[PDB]
Protein backbone atom coordinates (compact mmCIF):
# COMPACT_ATOMS: atom_id res chain seq x y z
CA UNK A 1 0.00 0.00 0.00
CA UNK A 2 0.99 3.44 -1.31
CA UNK A 3 -0.58 6.11 1.41
CA UNK A 4 2.21 8.82 0.05
CA UNK A 5 3.02 10.86 -2.69
CA UNK A 6 5.24 11.12 -5.62
CA UNK A 7 7.80 13.37 -4.56
CA UNK A 8 5.69 14.94 -1.78
CA UNK A 9 9.18 16.45 -0.55
CA UNK A 10 9.45 18.52 -3.64
CA UNK A 11 8.84 22.20 -2.63
CA UNK A 12 7.97 25.24 -5.08
CA UNK A 13 9.84 28.76 -4.36
CA UNK A 14 8.00 31.97 -5.97
CA UNK A 15 9.96 35.25 -5.47
CA UNK A 16 9.35 38.22 -7.40
CA UNK A 17 9.05 36.72 -10.97
CA UNK A 18 11.74 34.26 -10.06
CA UNK A 19 11.17 30.54 -8.81
CA UNK A 20 13.47 27.71 -7.65
CA UNK A 21 12.84 24.36 -6.67
CA UNK A 22 13.88 22.53 -3.45
CA UNK A 23 13.40 19.99 -1.09
CA UNK A 24 12.03 19.13 2.60
CA UNK A 25 14.08 17.72 4.45
CA UNK A 26 12.27 18.43 8.02
CA UNK A 27 8.70 20.03 8.41
CA UNK A 28 10.38 23.56 8.95
CA UNK A 29 13.69 22.97 7.00
CA UNK A 30 14.22 23.15 2.93
CA UNK A 31 17.35 22.74 1.18
CA UNK A 32 18.07 24.07 -2.22
CA UNK A 33 20.52 25.67 -4.20
CA UNK A 34 22.91 28.50 -3.16
CA UNK A 35 22.44 30.37 -6.78
CA UNK A 36 18.80 30.72 -6.63
CA UNK A 37 19.54 33.30 -3.69
CA UNK A 38 22.97 35.09 -4.38
CA UNK A 39 21.18 38.06 -4.54
CA UNK A 40 20.27 38.40 -1.25
CA UNK A 41 16.11 38.01 -1.31
CA UNK A 42 15.02 39.49 2.01
CA UNK A 43 13.01 36.07 3.70
CA UNK A 44 9.58 37.96 3.81
CA UNK A 45 10.01 38.43 0.04
CA UNK A 46 9.69 34.11 -0.23
CA UNK A 47 6.95 31.70 -0.58
CA UNK A 48 6.91 28.60 -0.58
CA UNK A 49 4.79 26.17 -1.32
CA UNK A 50 4.60 22.48 -0.58
CA UNK A 51 2.40 19.87 -2.25
CA UNK A 52 1.84 21.51 -5.45
CA UNK A 53 1.53 19.36 -8.40
CA UNK A 54 1.16 22.14 -11.17
CA UNK A 55 3.34 25.29 -11.46
CA UNK A 56 2.03 28.51 -9.63
CA UNK A 57 -1.03 27.08 -9.41
CA UNK A 58 -3.30 26.47 -6.37
CA UNK A 59 -4.71 22.55 -5.48
CA UNK A 60 -6.26 21.43 -2.56
CA UNK A 61 -3.75 19.72 -0.52
CA UNK A 62 -1.21 22.94 -1.46
CA UNK A 63 0.33 24.50 1.44
CA UNK A 64 1.92 27.90 0.83
CA UNK A 65 4.43 29.38 3.52
CA UNK A 66 6.30 32.01 4.31
CA UNK A 67 10.27 31.56 5.11
CA UNK A 68 11.74 33.15 8.06
CA UNK A 69 15.08 32.80 7.25
CA UNK A 70 17.66 31.33 5.06
CA UNK A 71 21.66 31.04 4.59
CA UNK A 72 23.72 30.21 1.77
CA UNK A 73 27.04 28.16 2.12
CA UNK A 74 29.77 30.44 3.55
CA UNK A 75 31.91 29.02 0.87
CA UNK A 76 29.49 29.62 -1.69
CA UNK A 77 31.36 30.29 -5.59
CA UNK A 78 28.75 32.70 -7.60
CA UNK A 79 31.69 31.81 -9.98
CA UNK A 80 32.38 28.25 -9.55
CA UNK A 81 28.87 26.67 -8.23
CA UNK A 82 31.23 25.06 -5.97
CA UNK A 83 29.01 24.91 -2.54
CA UNK A 84 26.10 24.96 -4.08
CA UNK A 85 23.50 24.85 -1.56
CA UNK A 86 21.15 27.12 0.91
CA UNK A 87 18.98 25.94 3.72
CA UNK A 88 15.73 27.75 4.04
CA UNK A 89 13.68 28.16 7.41
CA UNK A 90 9.94 28.13 7.06
CA UNK A 91 7.60 29.87 9.08
CA UNK A 92 6.26 28.59 11.85
CA UNK A 93 2.47 29.16 11.71
CA UNK A 94 0.57 30.16 14.42
CA UNK A 95 0.59 27.89 17.05
CA UNK A 96 3.99 26.66 16.17
CA UNK A 97 3.35 24.41 12.85
CA UNK A 98 4.90 24.77 9.61
CA UNK A 99 4.73 22.15 7.40
CA UNK A 100 1.74 19.85 8.28
CA UNK A 101 2.70 16.09 6.92
CA UNK A 102 -0.27 14.36 4.53
CA UNK A 103 -0.09 12.38 1.77
CA UNK A 104 1.06 14.68 -0.38
CA UNK A 105 3.50 16.32 1.56
CA UNK A 106 6.60 14.50 3.95
CA UNK A 107 9.94 15.34 4.49
CA UNK A 108 12.95 13.22 2.52
CA UNK A 109 15.48 11.34 3.87
CA UNK A 110 19.29 12.68 3.84
CA UNK A 111 21.78 10.36 2.89
CA UNK A 112 23.18 7.55 4.98
CA UNK A 113 26.63 9.15 4.51
CA UNK A 114 27.67 5.61 3.78
CA UNK A 115 25.40 5.91 0.24
CA UNK A 116 28.40 4.49 -1.68
CA UNK A 117 26.39 4.63 -5.10
CA UNK A 118 28.02 2.50 -8.11
CA UNK A 119 26.85 3.13 -11.37
CA UNK A 120 24.14 1.02 -11.40
CA UNK A 121 22.52 2.64 -8.46
CA UNK A 122 18.97 3.60 -9.62
CA UNK A 123 18.69 7.77 -9.27
CA UNK A 124 15.19 9.98 -9.86
CA UNK A 125 15.21 13.72 -10.57
CA UNK A 126 12.14 15.57 -10.46
CA UNK A 127 10.93 18.86 -11.46
CA UNK A 128 8.50 21.43 -13.72
CA UNK A 129 10.71 22.37 -16.27
CA UNK A 130 10.16 25.21 -18.31
CA UNK A 131 7.36 26.86 -18.66
CA UNK A 132 6.40 30.01 -20.79
CA UNK A 133 5.40 33.41 -19.12
CA UNK A 134 1.56 34.63 -18.66
CA UNK A 135 -1.37 31.73 -19.06
CA UNK A 136 -1.15 30.12 -16.04
CA UNK A 137 -4.26 28.07 -17.01
CA UNK A 138 -1.78 26.00 -19.32
CA UNK A 139 1.06 25.28 -16.83
CA UNK A 140 2.49 21.62 -16.81
CA UNK A 141 2.39 19.18 -14.17
CA UNK A 142 5.69 18.05 -12.42
CA UNK A 143 7.35 15.50 -14.10
CA UNK A 144 10.18 13.20 -13.74
CA UNK A 145 13.15 10.91 -14.77
CA UNK A 146 15.81 8.00 -14.14
CA UNK A 147 18.87 9.31 -14.33
CA UNK A 148 22.25 6.95 -13.99
CA UNK A 149 24.63 8.07 -11.63
CA UNK A 150 28.24 8.94 -12.57
CA UNK A 151 31.66 8.36 -10.75
CA UNK A 152 33.41 11.55 -11.10
CA UNK A 153 36.69 9.74 -12.86
CA UNK A 154 34.34 9.73 -15.68
CA UNK A 155 32.35 13.41 -15.24
CA UNK A 156 35.39 14.92 -14.55
CA UNK A 157 37.17 13.80 -17.75
CA UNK A 158 37.56 16.42 -20.57
CA UNK A 159 35.68 15.33 -23.34
CA UNK A 160 32.63 15.72 -20.48
CA UNK A 161 32.68 18.45 -17.83
CA UNK A 162 37.11 18.52 -16.82
CA UNK A 163 38.59 20.70 -14.43
CA UNK A 164 35.34 22.47 -13.29
CA UNK A 165 34.12 19.27 -11.32
CA UNK A 166 35.02 20.48 -8.00
CA UNK A 167 35.14 18.59 -4.58
CA UNK A 168 31.29 18.51 -3.25
CA UNK A 169 29.53 17.93 -6.67
CA UNK A 170 28.64 14.83 -8.24
CA UNK A 171 26.85 13.81 -11.99
CA UNK A 172 24.14 12.04 -12.76
CA UNK A 173 23.39 11.80 -16.61
CA UNK A 174 23.63 10.24 -20.57
CA UNK A 175 26.83 11.23 -21.95
CA UNK A 176 24.81 12.01 -25.15
CA UNK A 177 15.93 14.92 -22.01
CA UNK A 178 16.29 17.12 -19.14
CA UNK A 179 14.40 20.58 -19.31
CA UNK A 180 12.63 19.02 -16.79
CA UNK A 181 14.81 19.57 -13.17
CA UNK A 182 14.82 23.08 -12.09
CA UNK A 183 17.82 24.79 -9.88
CA UNK A 184 17.56 23.79 -6.51
CA UNK A 185 15.14 20.45 -7.36
CA UNK A 186 15.59 16.52 -5.88
CA UNK A 187 18.23 13.81 -6.77
CA UNK A 188 16.91 11.00 -5.01
CA UNK A 189 18.60 7.23 -4.91
CA UNK A 190 18.56 4.31 -3.67
CA UNK A 191 20.62 3.71 -0.55
CA UNK A 192 19.74 0.93 1.76
CA UNK A 193 22.36 1.92 4.26
CA UNK A 194 19.52 3.96 5.90
CA UNK A 195 16.54 2.43 6.84
CA UNK A 196 14.28 4.39 4.09
CA UNK A 197 15.33 2.76 0.51
CA UNK A 198 15.26 6.21 -0.85
CA UNK A 199 17.69 9.12 0.39
CA UNK A 200 18.54 12.46 -1.29
CA UNK A 201 21.89 12.59 -3.23
CA UNK A 202 21.81 15.68 -5.26
CA UNK A 203 20.70 18.93 -5.61
CA UNK A 204 20.35 20.21 -8.90
CA UNK A 205 23.52 22.92 -9.52
CA UNK A 206 24.45 23.13 -13.32
CA UNK A 207 25.44 20.87 -16.39
CA UNK A 208 22.39 20.63 -19.02
CA UNK A 209 20.87 18.72 -24.45
CA UNK A 210 24.17 16.99 -24.39
CA UNK A 211 26.11 16.69 -21.43
CA UNK A 212 25.46 15.62 -17.95
CA UNK A 213 23.85 17.31 -15.23
CA UNK A 214 25.95 18.41 -12.06
CA UNK A 215 24.90 18.56 -8.14
CA UNK A 216 25.65 19.46 -5.07
CA UNK A 217 26.66 16.22 -3.15
CA UNK A 218 24.46 16.15 -0.06
CA UNK A 219 26.38 13.78 2.60
CA UNK A 220 29.12 16.25 1.44
CA UNK A 221 27.64 18.44 3.54
CA UNK A 222 25.61 16.70 5.58
CA UNK A 223 27.51 17.84 8.92
CA UNK A 224 27.00 21.52 6.78
CA UNK A 225 23.66 20.40 7.32
CA UNK A 226 23.26 19.45 11.15
CA UNK A 227 25.05 22.54 12.26
CA UNK A 228 22.59 24.80 10.82
CA UNK A 229 19.53 22.80 11.62
CA UNK A 230 19.71 22.00 14.94
CA UNK A 231 19.62 25.76 15.66
C1 LIG B 1 2.65 32.11 -8.01
O1 LIG B 1 3.76 33.00 -8.16
C2 LIG B 1 3.63 34.26 -7.50
C3 LIG B 1 4.84 35.10 -7.94
O2 LIG B 1 4.62 35.65 -9.24
C4 LIG B 1 3.36 34.13 -5.97
O3 LIG B 1 3.24 35.26 -5.08
C5 LIG B 1 3.31 35.64 -3.69
O4 LIG B 1 2.03 35.54 -3.06
C6 LIG B 1 2.07 35.57 -1.64
C7 LIG B 1 0.68 35.24 -1.14
O5 LIG B 1 0.31 33.99 -1.70
C8 LIG B 1 2.65 36.89 -1.06
O6 LIG B 1 2.48 37.01 0.39
C9 LIG B 1 1.43 37.67 1.10
O7 LIG B 1 1.71 39.07 1.10
C10 LIG B 1 0.75 39.96 1.67
C11 LIG B 1 1.54 41.13 2.29
O8 LIG B 1 1.61 42.25 1.43
C12 LIG B 1 -0.27 39.34 2.66
O9 LIG B 1 -1.57 39.66 2.20
C13 LIG B 1 -0.20 37.81 2.84
O10 LIG B 1 -0.65 37.43 4.12
C14 LIG B 1 1.21 37.28 2.58
N1 LIG B 1 1.31 35.85 2.91
C15 LIG B 1 1.62 35.29 4.11
C16 LIG B 1 1.95 36.12 5.33
O11 LIG B 1 1.66 34.05 4.23
C17 LIG B 1 3.97 37.20 -1.82
O12 LIG B 1 4.56 38.43 -1.45
C18 LIG B 1 3.81 37.07 -3.35
N2 LIG B 1 5.04 37.54 -4.01
C19 LIG B 1 5.07 38.16 -5.20
C20 LIG B 1 6.41 38.61 -5.70
O13 LIG B 1 4.09 38.37 -5.92
C21 LIG B 1 2.24 33.06 -5.76
O14 LIG B 1 1.90 32.69 -4.42
C22 LIG B 1 2.54 31.76 -6.51
N3 LIG B 1 1.50 30.82 -6.08
C23 LIG B 1 1.43 29.50 -6.27
C24 LIG B 1 0.22 28.79 -5.69
O15 LIG B 1 2.25 28.85 -6.90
Amino acid sequence: VALRGAHPYIAALYWGHSFCAGSLIAPCWVLTAAHCLQDRPAPEDLTVVLGQERRNHSCEPCQTLAVRSYRLHEAFSPVSYQHDLALLRLQEDADGSCALLSPYVQPVSLPSGAARPSETTLCQVAGWGHQFEGAEEYASFLQEAQVPFLSLERCSAPDVHGSSILPGMLCAGFLEDACQGDSGGPLVCEDQAAERRLTLQGIISWGSRNKPGVYTDVAYYLAWIREHTVS
